[PDB]
């Protein structure tokens, strides 16, 4: 009976319930798959122009909330500031564009991001043999895969509005997974994760971070943060 004290594993609570997260496995549309295996085994100078790419996206899915916003008021009311950050992390090796766009749902995970050919792809894929800049991929519907250029894996995060929050993933190889996400609830908007290639950590280094986005992304209309963690 009679206790005046107690160790932490006895007052430790029982955890919560297990949670079942559905995945799907999905192959890549055939050119993208070709173009991401370009992307990946082919040198090229200028892989910097990746993060113009996913800052590009974030701003187009950032704009989309002030659109959004003319057919459904209700999104004026969010008190969530519309932004991007950049978040390196020397310890795992990622760099996270993080945003406050509209997300996307899971079956926009799976169409826009691997199952529908881009028209431009074989085009783009063409001027690449012809000995095209890399910078060239976004003028060609596909310039996402650009993050492959850097990252060995990319791991995207996502809420919408209208649905639950997803992950997709992709280690290249041929096809990528969506997953339901009962983790850590990141409110609207979308995480890119680069898993980036061990040669490619200068992408984690704040001067080369802001070197990049000052040359290439200087009209992205909303305020971009990089998040700096302090050196010990
Ligand atoms: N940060 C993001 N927020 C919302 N949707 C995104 C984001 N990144 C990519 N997407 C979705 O992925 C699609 C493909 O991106 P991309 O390959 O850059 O082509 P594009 O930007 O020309 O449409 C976008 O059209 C968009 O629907
Ligand atoms: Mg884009
Ligand atoms: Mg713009």
């Amino acid at each position: 009976v009679p206790r005046g004290s107690h160790m932490p594993e006895e007052t430790q609570t029982q955890d919560q319930p297990m949670e079942e997260e559905e995945v799907e496995t999905f192959a890549f549309q055939a050119e993208i798959a070709q173009l991401m295996s370009l992307i990946i085994n082919t040198f090229y100078s200028n892989k910097e122009i990746f993060l113009r790419e996913l800052i590009s996206n974030s701003s187009d899915a950032l704009d989309k909330i002030r659109y959004e916003s003319l057919t459904d008021p209700s999104k004026l009311d969010s008190g969530k500031e519309l932004h991007i950050n950049l978040i390196p992390n020397k310890q795992d090796r990622t760099l996270t564009i993080v945003d406050t766009g509209i997300g996307m749902t899971k079956a926009d995970l799976i169409n826009n991001l691997g199952t529908i050919a881009a028209s431009g792809t074989k085009a783009f894929m063409e001027a690449l043999q012809a000995g095209a800049d890399i910078s060239m991929i976004g003028q060609f519907g596909v310039g996402f895969y650009s993050a492959y250029l850097v990252a060995e894996k990319v791991t995207v995060i996502t809420k919408h509005n209208d649905d639950e929050q997803y992950a997709w993933e992709s280690s290249a190889g041929g096809s990528f997974t969506v997953r339901t996400d009962t983790g850590e609830p990141m409110g609207r908007g979308t995480k890119v994760i680069l898993h980036l290639k061990e040669d490619q950590t200068e992408y984690l280094e704040e001067r080369r971070i802001k070197e990049i986005v000052k040359k290439h992304s200087q009209f992205i209309g909303y305020p971009i943060t990089l998040f700096v963690e302090k050196e010990r």
